[PDB]
């Protein structure tokens, strides 16, 4: 009875609001839940931190409570929590995570700095252990891991440049400046290995500055795209002036593990789109090539968030031994006005239909198999079905809209994936958008609704939906740290952002019911087509 109600309360998503009755109830069975790590956050939510006496007893129970998982500690860094001890406790719990998991959360943790003590961040500048705040922790971990240092720098530099924040929230703007100042300071006071990282960061910044200047200069050629391409390739050739073809092996901001010698001038060209982004081939240290897209005049931060979340969702699926052949390509804003994207060799589905008439034709042309399904390589088909299922569930959870055949891309190995996430969290250029985004071309690609593939596709959809639901706490916690970020589709309804994602998980349904729900969603989406 009562215990049953308590179990339901602790089972609530981290972002669900407890009623007054639910809160007073939790406060009553405090000592009866100290050994339930998943209940710690619910107790903390039910404490009046404005009352000295109340907070004192609460902090005491914190010390005797079974430590909470790192995934749940993210909740404490949200704006909801202002008690320094709780926030310090959250950092102590985050310290228990390795750098691979920490990097999965860094984007959100940089936003969570908005909820930290600004004066402490500033005062730190030269004129469970709980001595480190978030800023100190991130800087500490970055000094030990150049990959974390890379993303910390760029994530924070972008927030420093944000002119919206500068005008509307000068205090927050200054804080991020102070964060950058604290970072530089720590680097200059570190070991030889640490200090060199600072100059590497500076080398990256100047390279990006010269690339930006290059893009503007290309736009000085008033000719057609061919003429602009010739201007681009010519300017890239002059390392004396642009200094972008021969550099001192600096980490690639988009992917710091990749060291680059410069950009191949002769293979650089501009896309035929309004902003004319450039496809650039970086020369890597081992003689290889890393193709990127560099876009100027666009805020990539919404795309950056979605691809960071898709990367996380892929890793989660992979952890559960489910590889759905996803394409979490890398995105890095280098400013609110420009950034990099990892280029994935592929062809938009609209172009596939224009040139080959169908996905299946395309597959047969490049991946034929006599005994394969519909004369298509079984491996390619298996990749297509899995990637279809993965993105079908992922785009559904994230509420991605504006879905057409030009932002649905396909590789010759069978990988299908989505790009250009200008519409997320339920927004769409059109009203009454389909809840699930499963077009006829996709279903035809796998052999139609009568094909076994289809059935397998739904099976994969079920599996993925159940797996991701298990991580709804982590995913919702990360989104909760984004509610105040300068992201268009979040800024529109900040208060409703987490709810919109939470509802997609249908955590009110059991696993069995959730599979039925997914099936319905798939079947009705296919019926609409039909
Ligand atoms: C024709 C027209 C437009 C595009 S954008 C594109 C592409 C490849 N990787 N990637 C990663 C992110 C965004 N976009 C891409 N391929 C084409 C082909
Ligand atoms: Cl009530
Ligand atoms: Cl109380
Ligand atoms: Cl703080
Ligand atoms: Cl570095
Ligand atoms: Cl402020
Ligand atoms: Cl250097
Ligand atoms: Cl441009
Ligand atoms: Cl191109
Ligand atoms: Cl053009
Ligand atoms: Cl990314
Ligand atoms: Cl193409
Ligand atoms: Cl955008
Ligand atoms: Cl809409
Ligand atoms: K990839
Ligand atoms: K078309």
């Amino acid at each position: 009875a009562t215990r049953d109600q308590l179990n339901i309360i602790v089972s609530y998503p981290p972002t669900k609001q407890l009623t007054y009755e639910e809160q007073d109830l939790v406060w009553k069975f405090r000592y009866y839940l100290t050994n339930q790590e998943k209940a710690l956050t619910k107790f903390l939510k039910c404490v009046n931190w404005d009352l000295p006496q109340e907070a004192k007893q609460a902090l005491e129970l914190l010390g005797k409570w079974k430590p909470m998982d790192v995934e749940d500690s993210l909740e404490l860094l949200s704006s909801h929590y202002t008690n320094p001890t709780v926030r310090r406790y959250a950092v102590a719990r985050l310290r228990q995570a390795d750098d691979e998991d920490l990097l999965m959360y860094l984007l959100q943790l940089v936003q969570a700095l908005k909820y930290e003590n600004f004066d402490d961040i500033k005062n730190g500048l030269e004129p469970e252990n709980l001595e480190q705040d978030l800023c100190t922790f991130l800087i500490s971990r970055a000094c030990k891991n150049s990959t974390l240092a890379n993303y910390l720098y760029w994530y924070v530099i972008v927030e420093c440049e944000d002119q919206d924040t500068q005008q509307r929230d000068p205090k927050t703007h200054e804080m991020y400046l102070n964060v950058m100042r604290r970072f530089s300071q720590a680097l200059l006071k570190g070991d030889k290995s640490v200090r060199v990282m600072r100059s590497l960061l500076a080398a990256q910044q100047t390279f990006v500055d010269r690339l930006v200047h290059l893009m503007k200069a290309v736009q000085r050629e008033s000719g057609n795209r061919k003429k602009k391409n010739e201007r681009l390739q010519a300017l890239l050739g002059d390392n004396e002036k642009m200094n972008l073809s021969d550099v001192e092996l600096i980490p690639l901001p988009l992917e710091p593990q990749v060291k680059i010698r410069g950009i191949i001038p002769e293979t650089a060209t501009l896309f035929k789109s309004a902003l004319m982004p450039a496809q650039l081939f970086f020369k890597t240290e081992d003689g290889g090539k890393y193709p990127v897209i560099f876009k100027h005049g666009d805020d990539l931060r919404q795309d950056q968030l979605i691809l960071q979340i898709i990367s996380l969702m892929d890793k989660l699926l992979r952890k559960e031994n489910l590889d759905l052949k996803l394409t979490p390509y890398k995105v890095l804003a280098t400013s609110t006005k420009h950034g990099f994207m990892q280029f994935i060799q592929s062809v938009p589905v609209a172009e596939v239909l224009d040139t080959e008439g169908s996905i299946q034709n395309f597959f047969r042309k490049y991946a034929p198999s006599e005994n394969g399904p519909n004369g298509i390589s079984a491996e390619v088909m298996d990749t297509y079905v899995k990637s279809c299922a993965g993105y079908c569930v992922i785009t559904y959870i994230l509420g991605v809209g504006d879905r057409h055949l030009d932002n649905l891309l396909l590789t010759k190995t069978g990988k299908l994936f989505h790009i250009d996430f200008g519409y997320i969290l339920g927004r769409d250029p059109k009203p009454l958008p389909p809840p699930m985004k499963l077009n006829k071309e996709m279903v035809e690609g796998m052999g139609g609704t009568q094909s076994e593939q289809y059935q397998e596709f739904r099976k994969q959809c079920y599996t993925a939906f159940l797996h991701l639901r298990r991580y709804s706490n982590l995913i919702l916690n990360l989104f909760s740290l984004m509610v105040d970020a300068n992201i268009p589709d979040i800024a529109l309804e900040p208060d409703k952002t987490v709810k919109k994602v939470q509802d997609k998980f249908r955590l009110d349904l059991s696993d069995e019911e959730a599979v039925h729900y997914m099936q319905s969603l798939i079947d009705e989406s296919v019926h609409a087509l039909f």
